[PDB]
């Protein structure tokens, strides 16, 4: 299928990634740059993010979902349902609202596309209605991450997809902070895209630190595999 080919010839090997995020949460401004690489053949992403404005004013785990579904490993039988690669190289927009239960919300707008050989994720994040002393602004979330399925469905009237999922962040007192994600993606180009049947992406995420890095940072290793079309 020459449409499936076009995605394959773009993602076949290891692909360098760049991420840039401009953030404002309750008027706490910040910027984050990330660099790493993806290997969609394995559903594998390796990234390191650095807060370049100094202290990150929110917990690093809260930004993981915001910081590359094109790197998902789609099994051979599911290749006709991979919207994300099909929108490349021109890319797609990924927008979310993330509602932190009993606290504020993030609203994010991203553009994911190629700049030459580099796969780039440019993000603006606006956070409002946070509590000063809550889990997020008061940095009460543990530096870890649970595995999660994410259910993708077609958003046919917008030529794209919608995604709805819950992340549970462990709080230091042993409880959990729910972050309810609502997401929409739309192609940036005017070309045809693959619109999928309902399926899900399975996420595994590991957070770590670069022992040689003095700046505020996060190392992220993610594996992402499509499933649920048998």
């Amino acid at each position: 299928d020459p449409m499936v080919s076009k995605g394959e010839e773009l993602f076949t090997g290891v692909v360098p990634i760049l991420v840039e995020l401009d953030g404002d949460v309750n008027g706490h401004k910040f910027s984050v740059s990330g660099e790493g690489e993806g290997d969609a053949t394995y559903g594998k992403l390796t990234l390191k993010f650095i807060c370049t404005t100094g202290k990150l004013p929110v917990p690093w785990p809260t930004l993981v979902t915001t910081f590359l579904m094109c790197f998902a490993r789609y099994p051979d039988h599911m290749k006709q349902h991979d919207f994300f690669k099909s929108a490349m190289p021109e890319g797609y927009v990924q927008e979310r609202t993330i509602f932190f239960k009993d606290d504020g919300n993030y609203k994010t707008r991203a553009e994911v596309k190629f700049e030459g050989d580099t796969l780039v994720n440019r993000i603006e994040l606006k956070g409002i209605d946070f509590k000063e002393d809550g889990n997020i602004l008061g940095h009460k979330l543990e530096y870890n991450y649970n595995s999660h399925n994410v259910y993708i469905m077609a958003d046919k009237q917008k030529n794209g997809i919608k995604v709805n999922f819950k992340i549970r962040h462990n709080i230091e007192d042993g409880s959990v902070q729910l972050a309810d994600h609502y997401q929409q993606n739309t192609p940036i180009g005017d070309g045809p895209v693959l619109l999928p049947d309902n399926h899900y992406l399975s996420y595994q995420s590991a957070l770590s630190k670069d022992p040689n890095e003095k700046r505020d940072h996060m190392v992220l290793l993610e594996f992402v595999t499509a499933a649920g079309i048998t």
